């Protein structure tokens, strides 16, 4: 478990910059970007949401880089998705008055709360920005705006927009590939598992 910030810690961990890449999920977690060992959403319904990883979107979820669309947990869905629990938190970190019928979107986006998000490989069936192997940090996004709509199944799912707003290049500019070599950046093993092979 990260010490070096409580769980409830939003924005960058020291120490690991934009480009980090981790084999397995567990080092993801102990590293403290992305704590949950199973959930792709790390979030508090009386907080707000810290972090998130991409391995594979549903239905129409797009990616392209600097921002996506994603979607709520919840509901083969038998039933509406509610904004409940870490639906709930991503829609906190929105900058406008929570709404739990038609959703909201922030004019001052920027002053939302941050989320860390982690690109996964499984996202690579639907999505060029995933990395070739294991998972990779890609830095702080925020929250544009959520609502809910039909999904496949015909029930209701709650969609987010995220935009990305961090200083550091995304890992797919020039400047961020630059910028992972100089760093000596490469794939992290679990200690021991670069010992016995």
């Amino acid at each position: 478990e990260c010490t070096i910030v409580p769980s409830n810690h939003y924005g960058p961990i020291p120490g690991i910059p934009v480009g980090t890449m981790w084999r397995f999920r567990v080092q993801v977690s102990e590293s403290g970007v992305h704590r949950p060992h199973v959930a792709g959403i790390h979030g508090r319904s009386n907080d707000g949401a810290y972090s998130l990883v991409l391995a594979g979107g549903y239905e129409d979820d797009v990616d392209h880089g600097n921002f996506f669309t994603y979607t709520g947990s919840g509901g083969e869905q038998s039933c509406d998705q509610k904004l409940t629990n870490t639906n709930r938190a991503l829609a906190l970190n929105c900058f406008a008055p929570i709404n739990d019928q038609e959703g909201a979107e922030a004019k001052d986006w920027r002053s939302g709360k941050p989320v860390r998000v982690v690109r996964n490989v499984k996202g690579g069936k639907n999505s060029k920005y995933a990395p070739a192997e294991g998972n990779r940090y890609d830095g702080i996004y925020k929250v544009v705006k959520y609502w809910p709509e039909k999904g496949k199944s015909g029930f209701l799912v709650w969609r987010y927009l995220l935009r990305r707003d961090d200083d550091e290049p995304g890992p797919w500019t020039k400047e961020g590939k630059d910028r992972i070599k100089k760093l000596g950046l490469t794939m992290q093993y679990p200690e021991g598992y670069l010992e016995a092979l």
